[PDB]
């Protein structure tokens, strides 16, 4: 509901980028002091068209509505005349992203499982309110301190209807692909389920600390090859239907490995649903933690 005004808004960095979304780090002082609070400003570029402005006009809708100590907090709206729609203003987590995050910082595996056990809380919140993420990733996992993670990007975020259990959605190039279950590839069809298999992909991303050479674009195009027309999506669909699936990573527990191939179970109801890995991850935490 709360309304910025770009008049006291003075940017200092970009945080992400580009086409067709911008995040920006702004100092908003009212006082014009430099007491101001630091925000996180989300901007929809003014030559997006008509399917990325109503897709826009979702996602800040969607985090308006949201409400979780793991969900990103959503602080209110500035008018951008120059756009011209809305620009999301939100909190300026600090640490950036798990993806930025985790290259430079070694965590240990305890600290690792914590931000798992966070991201199933933040997410089972999101299925209780009907909604599908579409796009749990590294990325998209944002970190507030070392003990406190929050998920992002509502970009691809679809209220699922009450007695629906998948969401269709269209071939689209800018698709996350590498994050997705085989019902997504083949059938277009988005499940609660689905969400939970991005979780899997998610959670071999932190126990590799983010590293570009492992990540799944790198280890699925190892697998599919660069010289395939326009089968990528086809040949990934193949790989993952006859079983084969992203390694387990350096120093995984085997078990937190075969946590992650049940959430990348090929059949999406026998994959666990966020609120049954919650106790899991509390439990696996737990062990790992001194
Ligand atoms: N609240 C925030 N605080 C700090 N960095 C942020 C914040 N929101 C986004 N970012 C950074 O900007 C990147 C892009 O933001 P995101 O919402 O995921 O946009 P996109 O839809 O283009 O992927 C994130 O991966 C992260 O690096
Ligand atoms: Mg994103
Ligand atoms: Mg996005």
């Amino acid at each position: 509901p709360t309304v910025f005004h770009k008049r006291y808004l003075k940017k200092i960095r970009d945080l992400g980028e580009g086409h067709f979304g911008k995040v920006s780090l702004y100092c908003y002082d009212p006082t014009n002091d430099g007491t101001g609070e630091m925000v996180a400003v989300k901007a929809l570029k003014a030559d997006a068209g008509p399917q990325h402005r109503s897709g826009w006009k979702q996602e800040i809708d969607i985090l308006r509505t949201l409400y979780h100590e793991h969900i990103i907090k959503y602080k209110g709206c500035c008018e951008d005349a120059g756009a011209a729609s809305l620009q999301l203003v939100m909190e300026y987590v600090p640490l950036g992203s798990l993806r930025d995050y985790l290259p430079r910082h070694s965590i240990g595996l305890a600290q690792l499982l914590l931000f798992a056990q966070q991201i199933c809380e933040g997410m089972a919140y999101l299925h209780a309110q009907h909604y599908i993420h579409r796009d749990l990733a590294a990325r998209n996992v944002l970190l507030d301190n070392d003990r406190l993670v929050k998920i992002g990007d509502f970009g691809l975020a679809k209220a699922v209807p009450e007695g629906h259990e998948y969401y269709r959605v269209r071939e689209d190039g800018d698709s996350p692909v590498f994050w997705y279950a085989p019902e997504c590839l083949k059938e277009y069809k988005f499940y609660y389920a689905s969400d939970v298999w991005s979780f899997g992909v998610t959670l071999y991303e932190l126990l590799t600390h983010c590293d570009s050479s492992q990540s799944p674009p790198t280890k699925f195009l190892e697998l599919i090859g660069i010289a395939q027309g326009q089968m990528t999506v086809l040949r990934l669909t193949e790989l993952l239907e006859r079983g084969e699936r992203l390694p387990r990573p350096d120093k995984c527990p085997a078990e937190v490995y075969h946590l992650m191939k049940n959430c990348w179970e090929t059949e999406a109801s026998f994959r666990p649903t966020f609120e049954n890995l919650i106790p899991i991850l509390k439990t696996v935490h737990e062990k790992y933690r001194h």
